[PDB]
């Protein structure tokens, strides 16, 4: 129904408050690599299967930056890519599917620039391709830093599992 | 070249800079650092022939990763398991002796089909060279697999990294 949520929507999310118990959460910080979602649906985007668009807000102070690496600061590229699971997953208990989220896996992931520091914010554009009915979700996506595509991801995968479900 | 082994230690003196010198390839410092020791690389042998790395990452419940992913549901995240793998293979490149700073450039295929709970003992990476490309570019490609207390969880194939003596550009 809502279409739209802050970062404090994101942490009810997270604590399992959001979608209930048992169904999807996001992770919280420091795993947490979303600060909101701009706007989401489940109609339009590339495939018209729905659509994501969230935002990661930057500062140097970031923990990411001191350790990935001394001297030479730049976002981890498998945090952006774990953005778009995350992402992929909220779509899923969104929808209203039960179960706790587990990323599957992608086809090709490319990384073709960086975070650095000096961003002022990272924008993820995911694309749902299909939703199979154990319940599961295949996107596309992209990370985006300052208008500037950096990263993308095809056939991006995300699964839901329930008490019966087992890996 | 020669050293085929490296302790955590060995890893902490990559992170800052000091084992490959300014410049060239450096592993990420706790927390990002997804690593406590490489048993095994070389550069010949491997599925391929063309060089291995084995590598080990030791769990308890304490990893900072399970409190917050997830609440009430801890488990280690699979994208952390695969940044192991990139990692791995930009050590592999400094440690065959080029220059430049690393990147990890992607993959094909990746698969998730289990997972680390904070009951496991050790993951263990196993990494397999496929080709490195020197032409003007030097760049590695490899694929990987993790395992959990001797039970393969995840698959990668072709991942890639890039070393880069001038990163400016990105
Ligand atoms: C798909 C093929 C073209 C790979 N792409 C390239 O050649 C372009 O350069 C790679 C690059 C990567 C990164 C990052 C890596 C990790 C975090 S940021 O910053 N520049």
């Amino acid at each position: 129904k809502q279409h739209a949520f802050t970062r404090e929507d994101l942490l009810r999310c997270s604590r399992g408050e959001l979608f209930g118990p048992g169904n999807a959460q996001l992770p919280a910080p420091n795993m947490l690599m979303i600060d909101r979602i701009v706007h989401i649906s489940d109609v339009g985007g590339k495939y018209g299967k729905g659509e994501l668009v969230a935002e990661l807000d930057i500062n140097p102070d970031l923990w990411f930056f001191a350790c990935h690496f001394e001297g030479d600061p730049v976002m981890p590229g498998c945090l952006g890519l774990d953005a778009m699971w995350q992402l992929v997953g909220f779509y899923l208990g969104w929808q209203g599917n039960p179960g706790r989220g587990r990323a599957l896996g992608s086809g090709e992931v490319k990384f073709f620039g960086q975070v650095l520091p000096t961003a002022k914010k990272v924008t993820y554009n995911i694309h749902i391709k299909r939703t199979i009915n154990l319940v599961l979700a295949i996107a596309d996506g992209t990370v985006s830093v300052d208008g500037r595509e950096i990263y993308s991801a095809e056939g991006l995968r995300v699964g839901l599992f329930t008490s019966t479900d087992s890996f």
